């Protein structure tokens, strides 16, 4: 759940900034 959504988004972020 949140412990899976929060981390996922945390990565998507890296996929945005790089």
């Amino acid at each position: 759940i949140f412990g899976a959504i929060l981390p996922l988004a945390l990565g998507a972020l890296k996929n945005l900034i790089k």
